[PDB]
C-alpha cells in the first residue's frame, strides 16, 4: 500500500521529481497537481500518464484526503504559504529551497512544527545523499582527521541567464554549501565576510561575478568559498577540508580518461542537471521509505532550513557593507535533537 | 498496473535482487518464489513481507499465470533447465550467468527463442549498464579514438574461498569481461590463449592464481586480461583500450581524496558487492521499464550468453593445453540485429 | 676561465650551496669564505677540498680581487650589512631571503644598486626556477585561462621547532608565495589580511596555527593562502590559479603510485629540503651562466625582495590589528623594467 | 683536477652530452673528438669553444693520453669497434646502445674486460637514472609489494620515420624497457613471443605497428608490453608493476592541471628528447664522479648489454616465426657481482 503524493508547482524541477517518483523510485505514486498555470498542470498530468487530480490552488489539494503528503516545489516565494497550510493540515511535507523566501518566514515554520507534535517537514538540500559528501561525511564523523580547521570550497557555474542578479550568488547558489557545510562539521556559523574580485569579462555588467564569503564558525572553523557563476569551462563543485592531521576532499563526477591530441584528461559537466541526478533520487526515496516506516520524516529539517535563511541574510547583508556582518541565530528547540 | 515476477533460486543474489525490486525500483513486485531448500524460499518470502506464492519447482511456478515474468538467479547449473521451460511457458526471462553451463546448452536456448518470435531472454551481464562501462561504449560509438588496437585490462579479488578452482578463473569470472569486451568493440573472439605467472603465495596450491588471457578477435584487436584474485590489497576492475588516435580507460570507482600520513590516498573497494550495485539497479529497472513499453527484452541477448559459452570454452581448453586454441563460433542467425 | 665566487656564511644553507657549486654545476668556483665563526669557515674549505681564502670578515673578503662574484647565505639579519658592502665592492651578489630584515633595509640597497649602474643583486627566491612554477608562468603569459581573478594556495610543514613565532609565518614561511605569486601574475599587492582559524593540537600554545591570509592586488586579483606548519601529514605547497576562462594548478612532485592495503596512495614528502632542490641547482646555475655571458644576473631583483619586505610588514601589522592593513609601496624605479 | 674525456662520434647525441658536460654538469671536460665526417668534428669544437685535439679516427685519439675516458656515440654499428679499441688503450669508456650490434660482438667486448682486471664500460641505458624509474627500484628492493609477478608496460611514439623498419621496434626502441625491466626485478629472461594486433592506418604499410611482446623470466614473472609508434596523441612510456600484494607504477611526467573548455587535462610530451633529460645529466655525472672516486665505472655493465642484445634477437626471431623463441643466455661470469 503506497504512498499518495501530492505536488504543489507543477514546474521544470516539480516535473523532474513527479517523473523520477513515477518511473524510478518506489512505493509512491502521485495523485493530485496543482500549477498555477492550471493549465500546465493539467498537461503534465496527461504528460505521464497519471492518474491524479488537478486542484486550483494549494487549499483545494490540502482539503483532499486520499493524499497524505505533497511536494512543494513551485516558484521560490510561494514556497513558506503552502509549507503552513500543509503542516495544519496534518500532511507530510518535502520542499525544496528555499523553505521560506525570509528568516522569520522559516521561523514561523518551524514553532508550527513544534506543536504539531512530530517531523513533518524535510528541505531538500539534496547534497547530504550525495555519495561524495556522504564519504566525507563519514570520515569526519570517524575523526580519520582530526579537529577540522578550515574548508576551501568552490561553485561554479559556466554562465547564466540575464536574470541573474548579484545576490542570487548567496541566496540561490552558495545555500547548498550554506548547508551541507554546517551539517558536515556539526558546527553553528558565526560571522560572515564578502570579497568582490575584479569583475570577470564573461559576467554581465548588472552581476557582481564572482565572490568570495569567507564565514567563521562557533568553533573558530574558517570557510573560504569561491563562488563564480561564469567560469565558462563547466559546471563544478569542489570541496576541501583541512582538519588538524589530514584533509579530505570530494572526489571528481566518475569519468573516463582520455590521452589524445597532446593532453591527458577526464571529463567536466556542462550541466548542472546531471551533477545530482542520484542525490535526487536517494533524497526522495528517503522521504518515502523514511515515511512509511516511521511515521516522521528524516532528512533535512525544517530548523536547518531556517539556518540557511538566516544565514542568506547575513551574506546579502555582508554583500552591501563589504564588511564582517554578524550571524544571530535564535536558541536550538529541544524539540531537535 | 505492474509487472509480476517469479523469482527461481532464492539464494545469495535472488534475494538482493528481490530486494531491490521490492524496495528500490519501479513498477513490478514478486508474486511467486521457489527454491530447492523450499524452506529458504518460504524464509525469503517473510523476511521481505511479500505477497507471493511459494512453489515446490520451477514447473510448479511456470505453471502460474498471474506471474508474467521470472528471475533465474540460482545454483549455476540448474538455470539452462528453468529457462528452456519458462521460453515455451512463454513468460519473460532474466537469467544471471551463467546462462547455461555448456555452449550447446544454451544453443538450445537460443533456438526456442526463435522459434517463440520475440525477444524474452535477457541475460544478467550487468557491466553494460555501468557509468563508466556505457562512457566508454559512447565514446568508441562516437570514434573519439578511432579504430580499437589493443585491450588492457585486470579483474582482481582480495581473495577467495578454498572452493575457488582454477577454471573458475575463466567461467565465473572472466566472464563478464568475456561479455563486455566484445561487446564495447564490436568484434567475435577469433582466439584465445592462456599464460600462468609465477604462482603467488596469497594462493592455495590446488588453485593457478594469477593468470592472463590473452585474446585475438576476428578484426585484429588484441586483449591482455589479468585475472588475479588473490591480490590482496582489493577488488579493482581495470580496462584500458588503446585505439588509433587515442586512449580511454575506465574510472575508478568514486572516492574521497586523504591526505594523512605521508600518503595521498584514494580508497579502494574491497567487497564485490559494492562494485556495481547502481548496475543491477539500472539493468533490473530496464528489463521491467523495457518489457512494459515494448514487449521484449533489451539488454545481452541469448545469444551473447552463447558467445560467453564458447568462449569460455576454448579458454578452459587453453587452461590445459597452454596452446592457442580457436574459437568456432556458429553463424548469427539474422534473428539477432 | 670559470665565475670567481666568495661565499659568506658557512651555514647550513651556505654548505648546500657551496656543494652544488663545487659538485654538480657547472662553470664557478668557491675561491673565498668567511663566517663569524670562523672555525666553521675552516671545517667547511677541508670539508669540501676547496682552494679558497678564509677570510675573517666580508670586507676583507669584499676585499680581494680574484673574486669577481658572493653568496650572501648568512644569518638573516646580517645579509643587508653583507650586500650594500658588496654592492659598493663591484661584485655580483646572490642573496638568499630575506634581503633585508626591514623595509628601509631593501631601500638603502636599492638606491646603492641603482647608482652602481647595472644589476649585480639575485635574490634567491627559487620558486620562480621551479618547473611546475616555470609551467604555471607560461600558460598565463600565454592567456590560456585569460584574465587572473583568485588565487588559493597553501603553505604547510609537518611540524616546526619550539623556536618558530607567530610571525615567522607571514616572515620566513609566506615570503616565498609573496614573490611568486606577484611574479606571476604581474600585479601589485594593494591589501592584506589575516585571519586566525581555530588553533591547532599540533601547535604549541605560544604559536599561531594555521593563518589565512588574505590578498588583493591592485587589479582586483584575490589570493587566499593557507599557512599551516603543523599539519603533521607531510611537508605540502599548493596553488590554484583560477582564471576567466580556466584554472590552471601546481603539480604535486612526481611519485610512484601504490595499490595497497585497501588504499591507491602517492607519496608525500616529509623533508622541506627536498621539494626544491632542483629549483636551487636552475636559480644558481642561471646566476652562474646569467653572469659570464651578460655583464649583469638576472631572477629576482633587489626590487622584488624590497616588494618582499613591506608586504611581510603589512602582514605582521595584520597578524596584530587582525584589520585589513594597506600596503604602501614606493614608486618602481625606471631602472628596473 | 677534472676528467679528461674523448668523444668518439661528434653526432646529435653525442653534442647533446658534449654539451652537458661542458655547461650543465661537475668535474670533465671535453679535450678530444673524432668524427668519420671529421669535418662536423672541428665545427663543434668550435660551437662548443673547446680545447680539444681533433683526431682522424677513434686510435689516433686512444692513442693520446691526456685523455683517460671516452665517450662512444657514433653511428650504431661503428660502436663495437671502438669500444674494444679503448679497452684495450685502457681508458674508461661509456657507450651509448647498441653496445654492439650482435650479440657475439658484445660478448668479445665482455671477454676483453674481463681480462682488463676492472671495470671501464659504462651502457647508456639512461632509465636506470630516472627519478620514477628509481623509485620503482626503491619500492621493490623494500618488498613492499612482495614478490612481483607480472609487468604491464608501454612504450609509445606519436609518429616516426619513414626510415622506421619492423624491427627497429625491438631493436632500437624496446631495447630500454628490455634493460629496465630485469634490472629492476633482477630476474633473467627465459622466453619472449610477439604478436601482431590489427596494424595501424597512421602507420606506413611497409611497417607493422603496434606489436605486443610477451616475455617470461627464469622465475616466472610474466610481461605485456606494447610498442606502439604511430599513436599521433604523443609520446608516453608506462610501466605498471603487479606483485603478490600490492601494485606499483610510473608516474607522469610531471604537468600543470588544466580546468577549460569542458575537460580537466594534464600535459602528454610529444618530443622523446624532452622524457629523459634529467636521467641523462644523472647517468654522465655518475660516470664522471664514479670514476674520479672509485676508480672503475658503476651503471649498467658490459654484461647488462650483452642481455640486451640476446635479448633483442630472440625478439626478431619471434617477430618472424609467431612463435615462442626461447632466450639462451650464457654463464654471468663471476667478475660480476
Ligand atoms: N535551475 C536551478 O539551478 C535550480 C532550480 N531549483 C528550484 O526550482 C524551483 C522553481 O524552478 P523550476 O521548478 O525549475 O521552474 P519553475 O519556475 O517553472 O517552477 C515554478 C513553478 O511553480 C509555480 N508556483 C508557485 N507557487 C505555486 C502555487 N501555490 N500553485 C501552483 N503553482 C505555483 C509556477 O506554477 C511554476 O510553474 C525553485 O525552488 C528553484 O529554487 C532547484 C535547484 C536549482
Ligand atoms: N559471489 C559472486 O561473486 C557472484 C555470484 N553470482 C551468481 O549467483 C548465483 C548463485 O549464487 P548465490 O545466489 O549468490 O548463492 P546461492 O548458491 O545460495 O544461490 C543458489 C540458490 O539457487 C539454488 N537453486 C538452483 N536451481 C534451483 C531450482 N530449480 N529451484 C530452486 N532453487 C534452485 C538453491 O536453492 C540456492 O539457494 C550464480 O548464478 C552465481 O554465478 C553472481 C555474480 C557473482
Ligand atoms: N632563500 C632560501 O631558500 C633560504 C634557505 C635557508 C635559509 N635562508 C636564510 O639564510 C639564513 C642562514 O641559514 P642556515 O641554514 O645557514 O643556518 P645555520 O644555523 O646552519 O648557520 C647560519 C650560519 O651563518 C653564520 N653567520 C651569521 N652571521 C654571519 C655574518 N655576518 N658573516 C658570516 N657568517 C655569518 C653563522 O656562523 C652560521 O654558521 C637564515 O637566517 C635563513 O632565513 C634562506
Ligand atoms: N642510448 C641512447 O639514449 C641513445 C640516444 C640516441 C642515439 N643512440 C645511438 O647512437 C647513435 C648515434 O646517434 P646520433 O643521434 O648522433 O645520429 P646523427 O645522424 O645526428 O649522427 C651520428 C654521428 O656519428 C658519426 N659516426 C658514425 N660512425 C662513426 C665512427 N666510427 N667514428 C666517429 N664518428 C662516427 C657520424 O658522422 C654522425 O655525425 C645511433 O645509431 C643510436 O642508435 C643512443
Ligand atoms: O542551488 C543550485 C542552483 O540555484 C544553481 O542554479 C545550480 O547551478 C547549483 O549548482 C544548484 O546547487
Ligand atoms: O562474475 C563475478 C563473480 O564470479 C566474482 O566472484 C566477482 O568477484 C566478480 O567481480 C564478478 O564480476
Ligand atoms: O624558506 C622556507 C623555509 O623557511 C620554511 O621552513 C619552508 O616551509 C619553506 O618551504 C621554505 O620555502
Ligand atoms: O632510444 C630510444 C629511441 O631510439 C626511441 O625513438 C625512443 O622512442 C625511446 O624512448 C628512446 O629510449
Amino acid at each position: 500500500m503506497s504512498l499518495r503524493i501530492g505536488v504543489i508547482g507543477t514546474g521544470a524541477i516539480g516535473k523532474e521529481h513527479i517523473n523520477r517518483i513515477t518511473n524510478k523510485l518506489s512505493g509512491a505514486e502521485i495523485v493530485a497537481v496543482t500549477d498555477v498555470n492550471q493549465e500546465a498542470a493539467q498537461k503534465v498530468v496527461e504528460q505521464y500518464q497519471l492518474n491524479a487530480t488537478v486542484y486550483p490552488n494549494d487549499d483545494s489539494l490540502l482539503a483532499d484526503e486520499n493524499v497524505d503528503a505533497v511536494l512543494v516545489t513551485s516558484w521560490g516565494p510561494a514556497h513558506e504559504s503552502s509549507v503552513l497550510k500543509a503542516i495544519k493540515a496534518q500532511k507530510y511535507v518535502f520542499c525544496e529551497k528555499p523553505l521560506a523566501t525570509t528568516a522569520e518566514g522559516c521561523m514561523r515554520i518551524v514553532e508550527e512544527e513544534i506543536k504539531v507534535g512530530k517531523r513533518l517537514v524535510q528541505v531538500g538540500f539534496m547534497r547530504r545523499y550525495d555519495s561524495g559528501y556522504v564519504q566525507l561525511k563519514e570520515a569526519l564523523d570517524n575523526h580519520v582527521i582530526g579537529e577540522p580547521l578550515m574548508i576551501h570550497c568552490a561553485h561554479r557555474n559556466p554562465t547564466v541567464g540575464d536574470n541573474y542578479t548579484t545576490d542570487m550568488a548567496v541566496v540561490d547558489t552558495l545555500v547548498h554549501e550554506i548547508d551541507v557545510l554546517h551539517w558536515l562539521v556539526n558546527d553553528d556559523y558565526e560571522s560572515v565576510q564578502v570579497i568582490y574580485p575584479k569583475k570577470s569579462k564573461n559576467a554581465l555588467p548588472h552581476l557582481k561575478d564572482p565572490q568570495i564569503v569567507v564565514i567563521e564558525t562557533k568553533g573558530g572553523i574558517v570557510i573560504n568559498a569561491e563562488i563564480y557563476v561564469n567560469c565558462k569551462y563547466g559546471y563544478d563543485i569542489q570541496c576541501e577540508i583541512v582538519g588538524e592531521d589530514g584533509i579530505i576532499k570530494l572526489p571528481e563526477p566518475s569519468s573516463i580518461s582520455l590521452r589524445k591530441e597532446g593532453r591527458f584528461s577526464t571529463d567536466i559537466l556542462m550541466d548542472w542537471q546531471r551533477r545530482f541526478v542520484a542525490a535526487y533520487d536517494v533524497e526522495i526515496q528517503d522521504f518515502i521509505d523514511s515515511i512509511q516506516k516511521k511515521g516522521e520524516v528524516s532528512g533535512p529539517t525544517a530548523w536547518d532550513g531556517y539556518i540557511a535563511a538566516v544565514t542568506t541574510d547575513a551574506c546579502v547583508k555582508a554583500q552591501e557593507s563589504g564588511q564582517k556582518e554578524k550571524v544571530e541565530l535564535k536558541e536550538k528547540p529541544e524539540f531537535y535533537q
